């Protein structure tokens, strides 16, 4: 067995498809021997130096050379000598000093994950280690597992804490998935930015100290994404190593690197300590969610590759990870709260010309939603807007050769609304404090198990009761005034809570209803993670639909996730957000790097801009499989200082080029774009002039990029490979 | 008096030889306006411009252009809208949200420090601002106190939290400064090092995210010392 | 040594408070003691610099600022020790060699210069040094008893920085009419260029008398032309230039 | 034929082992296409587009858009409208403007190259391009020459310029090699430093403007080497594209990379313009040395294994490129002038118990040489110094046991000497000018024919009568005051002449007595380039012997070069140029990275440390096919900023790694430090503690190395293959 778990003496080995954790027993302490590249019959090469280190604490009185200060480890406490950051803090009796020993070890097959949270799929040619702990003073069981693949260089990882004692005890921090590397010199990559900025690629050097990434809003948020890279130094799009670490979560999460005395390395993934707390009583437990931790050799294109693959085999539904999406158009930038009947299958018929494949009825259609300051919460169909019953606009649009979509934004609830009248205390809100706003909204209590039990039956009746093939699932704050526990500690779990009420209402809404497309949104890329993408296979990236702001966008948003997930609309001039005008073509270009659909009112084009609507959808219709179902390569880089963007998509005989320049140049000599993956051999026959080009001439000399005078400029090369 | 305190309407100026911090209060709120090389007659050519943020929440309703979110503050709470790392944070009751509103400001002159932590001394010349916030709901006060040094370019400050509810209240979060900067180029210089490499000078960008030295030893550490330029 | 095993509380909030709680106890001891007995001279010390910071320099005028002796290991060490803290605090002593944790020979000089850049003891068997060693370190306390004043009491300009990638170390320091430079070269060089070393803080006006030479330099041409700084061939020496302001 | 030259319609294909040369002849002007990996139907996609550049001339009125200011060429001329540095200049009549014009092509088999300058050879396997070019009103002729190697990623150049007129034509400029790459961010990597600083490698971002190295001394010297390695950006050790240009040529050379106006780059190599003109009556040509250009796509590493294969295969005589070099004994920094018969005998006593195999006699032999003063010019042995005739020493090395070997200095004159009485006017010098004197000498004009037969005659008599089995060849200043021409363009072809006559002398020598190695030398590696190692299969590389000051001139002086060419010697301590003490243990491990000897007195040494000399002897003895036939790995590069150093040395079953820190560190991790080019699944012996590893541990888990307190500790690791 190439790959799957092993236990040789005091070795515990777990092997992915050219990933190793190699865990060494040291009288109940597990050290952290390698992880990276397979290692078969590993001897200790590399383990750690045992000497005196000043103030680096020991079990025993008298061995100074063994210290938790200065082993890799694989989970981190405080308490016992080891002064990083630790990992597992558990609460009970007088102290939070726990002890977890090895004692057991175990080996599973197949299916596996925590209760209530988003896990991987496809688990058939999986083996699990599962490493029994136990402090026996306190009576706690800690019980980590690590999964492999067979088909990926990806382990997952999660943790059970059992409590065994006859008293409460409280869970103060519990990652998902810790590391100690060795001394070296490294960088990282994260993905950062903001509201209309999601996803920013950002490279530093690691440096002595603590570097985080966080979120306290109850949700993963714009700004940072639940991922972390260690790279070697100096890593590049084409070569070095990397490890990804990753977290199946949604709500508040760290990630951090921390240098230490030594220049060891220590990084971790987790629900956040901020806003969290987990009382036990005895006999209960607690499961975090799974972590995932990804390795390539081959750099930061490696590094996608190997993420994109894992998401779309073992995260994102079957149903969907290979499946083309439809062609949409939503009415959102293009009418606002402001619509009726007419108008909509005005845009519908437009639609239909044009070759649009879906209509997604955007906010605005239940209960008093004339504007954004009231009706969340009164999912209940405005007929008199929609100029009758919802089944009868959705029967309109089926027969006009249309597939239907609809928004909602459960979490949510509107101080005027008929909801927020029945039940005020189904907010989020602390007693004795007035609300705090955000979009003048309030959060509903999804811990509250009332308000997941009322969302469940009110979707459940949207979903039967309608012929509906699509959902956009928006989400449009973020959580403030938490006090809705009896106690303390019931408020510090109601973050955690709140999350999986999430988990187990869209988990059951997605699986009742396999066939309909679930899109996730939350003011576009609020709450873009692997959490969600477990059971929303799209997710609208951005609301900045600008062709050039999106390109750093798209950089980040398909950086560990697959193109296929990543929505993108062609909106109108001059766009919304960013007040600039762009060539059609290159707001064309840019959304078809991504999952196309169409933001603007149809009905006030030119038959002209009509035409080359209807040109995109044509040429889109050809390239969807090449780009959602192919294979990605990043060619030049929209970053920080970049005056330019190039991301290749191969898929067999069909490779594509996209070029977008942002600022016009002059007396400036024209860009080589060179290709990759090809092969050297092959023959490709470039569309628009007929010439065919080896790979080798294609990747080892490229091709002369020419463009006319102007800003935001775009074109796109076509190979068939003969 | 080039140096001391001075309150003028709604602005607060602590004034140390070529070094000021000029707060506002508004409504309540306390904004940074301020901190740098002395300026008399401030008008607020720095101010925030307040925007509509996305995700940025309100303490009302109806204006989305004001959040706690977005204002540059002298100390920092988590719950009201305000995201970024907070350093006071008080269970009380089923809760830890607190919402300390300035009430009032008193001036001191001379010696003047916590009780049972090392402080100044040689304090004839110095004055202190004391500005009194109070969680009228949760029945806490805290007020926060910024001392001038007429000979040099330095301003001290710590807090006290008093407990006036008729039940127990726990501080989870308690910082003794902190300071809203605007958004520009910044480095940081931290001196760290080791146990026989003792306060090695650290010098590097700052980059999006955060960035921390701390000690958890009981000591302050070889490792990291309690400074940060 | 560090705090391990929290757990001393009869509850766990007290636990929790036990940590702050220990430091307020030091806090009143330590101010208890350094009050009912200000005439002692009290230096604090953690294995060296591991509680070298401004709460415990309320009370202990003076610090161990490390438990590594060795003159070059010294160099990063004293320039972060004093980056935010006085030289006088900044306690340095010459010790033997090879030294005991860095397993190296330094010259007496050196080891002598770098300690004077701080505040200056001794820390080796004196009864085991030869009658050379034993005049040197007369020679080097009697110019150290010269230098104390211009080093505890004048102002520090750091002039080429011991980082991680430079070879040289150099300080300055003003006191009315005295002004000293140290040099430190870590490892020896060859064929290159002498380092010019330009001083900081000078009158311009002022005539800068330099004690080894006789020579005597307006304080612009020790500022903008600045030493031609020479050395023989080895590893780790030093040099120190005194000027007397005429 | 998968490689060697191919004539296409318009285009000439020159075809290495994974390295084409692509030109187009465009209506006589010749355009490089591209450089780099194979490409076979080559059609265009990286054509220069061609635009109205403002100021960038025409040949023709009505075309504004050609233009030899933006084509990417082979060559550079001034005049024509291209304004980059031009590689090709040439007076006639009242003009230095030519326009030469491609008129036809040739391609030669085999064995090919300038008459009078070092070039490859076991040249079987090669074609040559010969593209002949003609300036009509001029009368000139300029033939270009690229040669093909089926063995390496190698192309070589050089050029012959015929004057075909009625009156003279002086050539002012003439490089061997250029080429125009496209626009794209790059760095160079050039080996500079200084006397005991050889080979300093320095990197840095290729700018707007000019960067050049170049020489004016008349030998290439110690603070230049004569190459340019052009590489992609973010180039690393192991990924990357390198262009490595270099030339064989030991005399005033010049390097540079011109980055122009629209963001192209030029860079060339040849013949420094400083202090040469070239004068050709009619009928008479010119050809210039050759130029090499060698490419890797495997980064710094792979371009240092193309750049020594080559130099091992094709440069490097044959009868030593292969052949194990004997361990020596050089009495220099042993005993300088003070010697004599009764000393010399005893350190070869010395020297044979310790198994060195080779007794080098150094500077003093001859003449009146008692200091560095006097006697050089006068090549007769001193027989009062040496007890007796050098055949009488000579036997009395051979009947000890050891091989016999003498220092030389041919090329230098002293004042103080019976040749300077005799001709004081073969130096180099001005009339009514006073001497520049470099260590009290001067230079011989090895322009003068006379100088050469003299040389000629009094070292084959030298060789003839002694039965010498090794030649140190040594030059100790560099060349001033040139004035011995009877013109002034006599005396600008003097430098060049001197080359020439040094090459004369150099290969009628080494060819009339093959059996002798010569090792090169100039105060160590003050004309260590791959002119010289043409001739003499190793060189002295640094005058500077200290172990740890030799790390960063090892690294260098071994970049482009076989190690086995590089020769270094375990000295005494204190150091005699940095004045340091380093670890006899260290001194050996970092002599045992380059062509092992020693060089002090021997007499003088306890008993330990001449048992500690037989180890090293014996341990060599066994690594020296390893080092000096195997493939070299940097691992860690002594750099500005390194606080260390280790190379790996592959060799079938054998691998070694050396390890040097230079300051002792203190509460620091232990380095990791992984091996590379390994098989994952060979089993790997460690002599030291004979533990076995794979190949997949030591290059992807890594060695914890170890090492006590203290400055200039080394180690090495021994592996066997099973």
């Amino acid at each position: 067995s190439h790959m799957g778990v092993r236990i040789e003496n005091n070795l515990f080995y777990v092997e992915s498809k050219n990933l190793s954790l190699i865990i060494e027993n040291r009288n109940g302490y597990l050290l952290l021997k390698h992880l990276g590249k397979t290692i078969k019959n590993y001897k200790g090469s590399n383990s750690v130096y045992e000497r005196d280190h000043a103030f680096s604490g020991n079990p025993t009185a008298t061995n100074r050379t063994f210290s938790l200060d200065t082993q890799r480890q694989i989970f981190g406490q405080h308490g016992l000598g080891d002064f990083r950051k630790p990992t597992i803090q558990v609460q009970h009796s007088v102290t939070e000093v726990t002890d977890f020993r090895f004692v057991e070890a175990k080996i599973l097959k197949g299916q596996n994950g925590p209760q209530g949270l988003p896990s991987p799929h496809s688990m058939d040619d999986t083996e699990t280690l599962v490493l029994m702990l136990e402090d026996s003073k306190a009576q706690l069981s800690l019980t980590l597992y690590y999964t492999t693949f067979n088909n990926d260089a990806t382990i997952a990882s999660y943790s059970k804490l059992d409590n065994n004692s006859n008293q409460e005890v409280v869970i103060h921090k519990d990652f998902s998935f810790m590391a100690d590397f060795p001394a070296a010199d490294y960088e990282i990559v994260t993905l950062q930015g903001a509201y209309a900025r999601e996803k920013t690629v950002r490279r530093q050097q690691v440096e002595q100290g603590i570097f985080s990434i966080s979120s306290n809003r109850g949700a993963s948020g714009h700004a940072q994404t639940p991922a972390l890279l260690l790279c070697e130094q100096g890593v590049t799009e084409d070569a070095g190593n990397v490890f990804a670490i990753q977290l199946m979560y949604s709500g508040n999460f760290e990630a951090f690197v921390q240098k230490n005395q030594l220049n060891e390395v220590r990084v971790a993934i987790g629900i956040n300590p901020e806003n969290f707390s987990w009382k036990l009583a005895p006999e209960e437990y607690f499961e975090t969610p799974v972590a995932l931790v990804t390795h390539s050799d081959q750099g930061l294109t490696g590094i996608s590759h190997e993420s994109q693959n894992f998401v779309l085999k073992h995260i994102m539904l079957s149903e969907f990870s290979k499946k083309e999406r439809p062609i949409l158009i939503n009415n959102w930038e293009a009418t606002y709260f402001d619509f009726q009947r007419e108008k909509l299958l005005e845009l519908a018929d437009e639609a239909k010309k044009v070759g649009i494949e879906l209509f997604v009825l955007d906010d605005g259609w239940f209960g008093n939603r004339f504007d954004d300051n009231r009706a969340l919460g009164d999912w209940v169909v405005n007929e008199e807007k929609l100029g009758g019953s919802l089944e009868s606009l959705i029967s309109a649009i089926h027969e006009r050769g249309l597939q239907f979509g609809l928004w909602l934004e459960p979490e949510m609830i509107s101080v005027d609304s008929d909801l927020y009248r029945q039940h005020p205390d189904w907010a989020i809100q602390v007693p004795g404090y007035e609300h705090t706003y955000s979009r003048n909204q309030l959060v509903l209590n999804l811990a509250n198990p009332q308000v997941v039990e009322y969302l469940k039956s009110v979707l459940d009746q949207l979903l039967f009761y309608h012929d509906i093939d699509y959902i956009k699932w928006d989400m449009n704050r973020n959580i403030t005034k938490l006090g809705n526990g009896l106690t303390y500690l019931e408020t510090q779990m109601q973050s955690h809570q709140y999350m999986l009420g999430l988990y187990e209402l869209v988990s059951y809404l997605t699986e009742k209803h396999s066939h309909i497309l679930f899109e996730s949104c939350s003011g576009g890329g609020g709450r873009n993670d692997l959490g969600m993408m477990r059971y929303f296979p799209q997710v609208w990236a951005s609301d900045n639909t600008d062709a050039i702001a999106r390109l750093p966008i798209q950089y980040g948003s398909s950086y560990l996730y697959p193109t296929i997930s990543m929505g993108a609309h062609v909106s109108a001039v001059p766009n919304h957000q960013m007040g600039r005008m762009t060539p059609l073509e290159t707001r064309g270009l840019v959304a078809m790097m991504g999952n196309l659909g169409y933001e603007l009112d149809l009905t006030n084009l030119s038959d002209e801009e009509k035409a080359t609507i209807a040109n995109q959808v044509n040429l889109y219709k050809e390239l969807r499989p090449v780009v959602q179902l192919g294979q990605q390569y990043r060619l030049i880089n929209p970053d920080t200082v970049s005056n330019e963007a190039a991301v290749q998509f191969n898929y067999g005989n069909q490779t594509i080029v996209t070029y977008v320049r942002v600022l016009s140049v002059v007396e400036t000599m024209e860009t080589t774009l060179k290709l990759k993956d090809l092969d050297e051999e092959g023959l490709y026959k470039l569309q628009e002039n007929g010439e065919v080009y080896s790979g080798a001439e294609l990747m080892y000399a490229g091709l002369t990029v020419i463009l006319s005078q102007g800003d935001f400029l775009s074109r796109q090369y076509i190979f068939r490979k003969l």
